[PDB]
């Protein structure tokens, strides 16, 4: 069950509680790998002058196998 769902601590949205569009992403683009048997995505705050990215790894079924975050966030929530 945790390896379905909860897997990674680190997640986009957290137990879902979100006033309102709370954070801005937007999907950087689409990438195969060794055919469309594996593919990547990579993600980047949508916010201005933010350095944060995003990448997720997905494959055949889609789902999540490695999940990469770096850079900060000096806005937690939309001012
Ligand atoms: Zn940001």
């Amino acid at each position: 069950m945790s390896l379905q769902s909860g897997s990674e601590g680190n997640s986009p949205f957290i137990r879902e509680k979100v006033m309102e569009d709370g954070y801005n992403w937007r999907k950087y683009g689409q990438k195969l790998v060794k055919g469309n048997e594996f593919v990547r995505s990579y993600y980047r705050c949508t916010h201005p002058n933010c350095k944060a990215k995003k990448q997720l790894e997905r494959s055949a079924g889609g789902q999540v196998v490695d999940t990469v975050y770096f850079g900060e966030h000096d806005h937690p929530k939309p001012l």
